[PDB]
DNA sequence: TGTGTCAAGTGGCTGT
DNA sequence: ACAGCCACTTGACACA
């Protein structure tokens, strides 16, 4: 029972995720498990940072 | 001296 | 029957 320690990605990992979202809003299963394998994060760690920029970018303009 | 942040987790609806 | 975002909160932690 791991206690969900927070987990951050190196700023270089994050740069490649900022990369795939700033270039594309929806990642397919092969595309997205490749960013996960270049930087060495797992696939669900990439898919989740993706769900986070779509609610935060749109919600910024509703503000 | 405590929140807001971060990423996950949660929780709830509609297509195909 | 199928499968999973889309938006709210928690659940640890970086901010100052």
């Amino acid at each position: 029972k791991k206690r969900k320690r927070r987990v951050l990605f190196t700023k270089a990992q994050t740069y490649e995720l900022e990369r795939r979202f700033r270039q594309q809003r929806y990642l397919s299963a092969p595309e997205r498990e490749h960013l996960a394998s270049l930087i060495r994060l797992t696939p669900t760690q990439v898919k989740i940072w993706f769900q986070n920029h779509r609610y935060k970018t749109k919600r910024a303009q509703n503000e």
